[PDB]
């Protein structure tokens, strides 16, 4: 596992890993209690590095395949960022992944946080929602149809961006991010880091760091 500052100009110190939940989230007893109740033992390597970076308000690229704990890498700090529609948006390439993310979300949710999983409905989004987990296709069609307000989103995750590219979802994603506000925090995940994904990434992130398993 490597970590770097990809900002132009002066490089910033890399926050120290937080190898215990307590070290990342001691400030947030309700999130800790939620973790304790689930009964997992320790942060995964990428969690231990991703968390302190996101908590400092720095945009992050995580390059990592499934099984490494990448979901909680971006979900936990998103919960903290939340405490006017949803404030958090997670874009996933497929229904299966959206469902996977939504399942982790509701397993670890506390302080009456509400999430919705949206894929290929409007009524639940018309009531209060804090977190949207969505495929780009269905979410784009919803904004066009005036069904969803994205203007309160300040925490955005783009999950599996290489898959997003293979699937040619760039036009839909670009259009969704337009309704999202520019002063936002952004995390991006990807299983790979070729030049096309690097270019895409920088079209989403400002002054980002990277964690690369
Ligand atoms: N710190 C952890 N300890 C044990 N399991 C975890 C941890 N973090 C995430 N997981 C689980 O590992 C699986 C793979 O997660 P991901 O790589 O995010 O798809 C998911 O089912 C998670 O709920
Ligand atoms: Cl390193």
């Amino acid at each position: 596992m490597t970590c770097d500052d990809l900002k132009s100009g002066e490089k910033r110190l890399i926050p120290k890993p937080t190898c215990r939940f307590k070290d990342a989230f001691q400030q947030y007893p309700d999130l800790l209690k939620s973790i304790i109740r689930v009964g997992i033992l320790k942060p995964t390597p990428i969690q231990s590095q991703a968390w302190p970076i996101i908590l400092q308000g720095i945009d992050l690229i995580v390059v990592a395949q499934t099984g490494t704990g990448k979901t909680l890498s971006y979900l936990m700090p998103g919960f903290i960022h939340l405490d006017n529609g949803p404030g958090m948006l997670v874009l996933t390439p497929t229904r299966e992944l959206a469902l996977h993310v939504e399942a982790e979300c509701s397993k670890y949710s506390y302080k009456g946080l509400k999430s919705i999983c949206i894929y290929g409905q409007i009524e639940d989004i018309s009531k209060g929602v804090d977190i949207i987990i969505a495929t780009p296709g269905r979410l784009n069609d919803l904004q066009m149809n005036n069904s969803v307000n994205l203007r309160s989103i300040t925490y955005l995750v783009i999950d599996e961006a290489d898959k997003m590219l293979d699937m040619e979802f760039e036009p839909q994603i670009r259009k969704i991010l337009l309704d999202v506000r520019p002063d936002r925090q952004t995390v991006m995940t990807s299983a790979t880091w070729p030049d096309t994904v690097r270019q895409l990434a920088l079209s989403y992130l400002k002054d980002p760091m990277i964690v690369y398993v």
